[PDB]
């Protein structure tokens, strides 16, 4: 049972639209998820045109993008800088119940982070470079969670929080409620219902 695709934010057309047509387009935020006045440029990315994030800007995605107990997220990033706790994909029912794919987390490594009630540490023990393209993916199947870097599985575990089942949660690229906005390039955002097979993974990564 391969994971089913639901959303593809590719930026290929120099806009924040979902190419599958399922979801409304993304918005532009200021330096947090809940504010406005940012900027988004478009530069050559991993596939076609990628989104540029200047370190004070983000993208609001539509509420309820993920709303199940079985889901996955894939994307490419090219960091111009790294800042601790700063999100890529995020992630939140409210400020106390959130998920976050973090390039440099509290242990200084890439991690899938959830908090704060409770706290989940999805530690990869792997560190991301600036000025290079890294592929990141992760799947959630009823508490069963796995994290992939460049196609390589680095974290697995269980008892992941069901943050999204029953909630109209806020989703964003590059910003949250507390930390520096991501700076650099984000490309090819894809959302899935169901947990990506290893095969789909290695495909997406290469
Ligand atoms: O709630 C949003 C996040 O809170 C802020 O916390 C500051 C840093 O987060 C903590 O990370 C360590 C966590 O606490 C441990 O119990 C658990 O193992 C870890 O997940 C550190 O205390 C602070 O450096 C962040 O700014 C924001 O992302
Ligand atoms: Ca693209």
């Amino acid at each position: 049972e391969e994971a089913k695709l639901t959303a593809h934010y590719s930026f290929d057309n120099n806009d924040l639209s979902d190419s599958t047509g399922n979801f409304g387009p993304g918005t532009i935020t200021g330096n947090r998820i809940d504010n406005e006045g940012g900027t988004i440029a478009y530069a050559d990315g991993k596939i076609g045109k990628a989104a540029v994030l200047n370190g004070q800007s983000g993208i609001r995605l539509p509420d309820g993008l993920v709303s199940s107990n079985q889901y996955s997220v894939s994307l490419w990033v090219k960091p111009e800088q790294l800042t601790t706790h700063t999100t890529t994909f995020f992630g939140a029912k409210d400020p106390n119940h959130w998920i976050s794919l973090v390039p440099q987390g509290w242990d200084g490594n890439t991690m899938l982070w959830s908090g704060s009630s409770p706290w989940y540490d999805g530690r990869t023990f792997w560190k991301i470079p600036t000025g290079q393209w890294t592929h990141l993916a992760f799947s959630v199947d009823n508490g069963a969670v796995k994290v992939y870097i460049n196609g390589v599985e680095k974290f697995s575990g269980t008892n992941f929080p069901d943050v999204f089942t029953g909630a109209n949660a806020s989703f964003a690229l590059g910003v949250n409620w507390w930390d520096p906005p991501f700076k650099g390039l984000i490309d090819e955002l894809r959302i899935y219902e169901g947990a990506l097979t290893p095969s789909q993974v290695t495909d997406l990564a290469q």
